[PDB]
């Protein structure tokens, strides 16, 4: 398992524009378009992110590419964060996985709202950064993913995920 294998397991795949958890228009492997109600304004994001006029539709390698991108991004976000390369740093590369499927799903704004969470994860006080991280709107908005997440940075395993 790695990064990769975990939020496609997360994410999914869908090849025409769909809404996410939160009824944003979304394309490929959880790449979200626009936070506009606009179906229009989201296939101009998704043309203009692809490159060629799409009309809502990519193809795999397409999904595969903009996936490669987020998660680059998701990564270059946490290095750039005053408040996250330190955590990351001090993970072993499991948690590390964990930090950048946050990441990837919320941003490294929301992320880095976890303060006491942030700094339990960087003491290694694994069980209280687990009890802390579960007490926030995205462990009751998505709970089986939140879970899956919450249980990596518990153990440091990929249990959840096999
Ligand atoms: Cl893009
Ligand atoms: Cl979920």
């Amino acid at each position: 398992m790695n990064i990769f294998e975990m939020l496609r397991i997360d994410e999914g795949l869908r090849l025409k524009i769909y809404k996410d958890t939160e009824g944003y228009y979304t394309i490929g492997i959880g790449h979200l378009l626009t936070k506009s109600p606009s179906l229009n304004a989201a296939k101009s994001e998704l043309d203009k992110a692809i490159g060629r006029n799409t009309n809502g539709v990519i193809t795999k390698d397409e999904a595969e590419k903009l996936f490669n991108q987020d998660v680059d991004a998701a990564v270059r976000g946490i290095l750039r964060n005053a408040k996250l390369k330190p955590v990351y740093d001090s993970l072993d590369a499991v948690r590390r996985a964990a930090l950048i499927n946050m990441v990837f799903q919320m941003g490294e704004t929301g992320v880095a709202g976890f303060t006491n969470s942030l700094r339990m994860l960087q003491q290694k006080r694994w069980d209280e950064a687990a009890v802390n991280l579960a007490k926030s709107r995205w462990y009751n908005q998505t709970p089986n993913r939140a879970k899956r997440v919450i249980t990596t940075f518990r153990t440091g395993t990929w249990d959840a995920y096999k």
